[PDB]
DNA sequence: CGGCATACG
DNA sequence: CGTA
DNA sequence: GCCG
């Protein structure tokens, strides 16, 4: 009844069990701050599937047979329908190390890492960071400087005139461009932590050099807090969002593809991150295709899968297509 | 047991 | 290392 | 942590 992969089942934002993949979701995100990416896969795989489901679970019979349901998701699962809370998820959620590490890793610029070796050094607030600016990155700089602003989330009524900005600018460094919509807004969100925005051209060839010049061009509007570059095609930026008698930051990603690879990159960028992750997953070790966000590698005929849309790369893997609001794995 | 997505800055 |  |  129920398929193994992310990618094989509709996946909505909105759903019946929210609690429990919430919990879960926790453990997953443990799992990551101490390196244990199978754990973190797991549990992230075992919230998802109640994600999918048709209904609340109610009782612990309801998760014979899910996958990615063994001992340890369903004692969760069992504790939080008899009692309403979790103790192993409790003792994570109060814990030094988790919350510093999730502070730590909500900076632009750090990942687990970074903040587990802060951690280890005896490093545990944001104040802490501030006072040894010598141990940071001008991208870590940034991003603690910015970090209550980039804490807030983005409302879908920003995104409009944001990309209306972008599109004055890409217009200006190359007439008939596009930009297009990704990420979590395009599979519904109604908010964010950033906005994602993929830009072509309908002449392949024509996106080559594009995005510096765009870049320079939101530059010199002075709309750019931050970026890496103040050749590339992807560029993980920090912008100013006009607000009532102010403004905002707020984290903007950029990508540019030549048209003949828009579809892989619109399926790639428009997430989520475990429903790309399965799709690869099932791309590779069920059909023995290799997926990336360029395209579609046979590796036994040694050829590349054109494809003109989404719809066509859900068809050459044999799945049945999954609009982006049910990509939210 | 091996495997766990696959890129670019 | 960071970012997605 | 779970699947195959
Ligand atoms: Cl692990
Ligand atoms: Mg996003
Ligand atoms: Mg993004
Ligand atoms: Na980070």
């Amino acid at each position: 009844w129920m398929p193994a992969y992310a990618c094989q089942r509709p996946t909505p934002l909105t759903h019946h069990n929210t609690g429990l993949s919430e919990a879960l979701e926790i453990l997953a995100e443990a799992a990551g701050f101490e390196g244990s990416e199978g754990r973190l896969l797991t549990f992230c795989r075992a919230a998802s599937v109640l994600k999918a489901l048709p209904s609340p679970v109610t009782t612990l019979s309801q998760l014979q047979g899910l996958p990615h349901f063994g001992e340890h998701s369903s004692r969760v699962v069992q504790e939080l329908l008899e009692h309403g809370v979790c103790e192993e998820v409790e003792r994570v959620r109060r814990s030094e190390r988790y919350q510093t590490m999730k502070l730590f890793t909500q900076i632009f610029g750090v990942g687990v890492k970074t903040a587990d070796r802060w951690y280890r050094e005896g490093l545990r607030t944001l104040d802490d960071l501030r006072e040894q600016p010598q141990k940071l990155t001008q991208q870590q700089k940034a991003g603690l400087q910015h970090h209550q602003d980039l804490s807030t989330p983005v409302l879908r009524s920003d995104v409009d005139a944001l990309q209306q900005v972008v599109e004055e600018a890409v217009g200006q460094a190359l007439p008939g461009a596009t930009v297009t919509l990704t990420g979590g807004f395009r599979r519904g969100k109604l908010q964010g932590h950033d906005v994602d925005f993929l830009i072509t051209h309908p002449k392949e060839g024509q996106e080559a050099g594009l995005l510096p010049r765009v870049m320079c061009r939101l530059q010199d509007q002075g709309l750019i807090l931050y970026h890496q570059h103040q050749a590339f095609e992807r560029s993980f930026c920090i912008f100013r969002l006009p607000q009532p008698g102010s403004w905002k930051a707020v984290r903007v990603d950029l990508v540019v593809a030549p048209v003949s690879q828009f579809p892989f990159a619109l399926l790639g960028w428009t997430g989520s991150k475990l429903f790309q992750r399965e799709l690869r997953r099932f791309s590779r070790k069920e059909k023995g295709l290799w997926l990336n966000s360029h395209g579609l590698f046979d590796p036994e005929q040694k050829t590349f899968f054109q494809a003109a849309s989404e719809e066509d790369i859900f068809r050459h893997l044999g799945l049945e297509y999954l609009p982006p609001e049910q990509r939210n794995a």
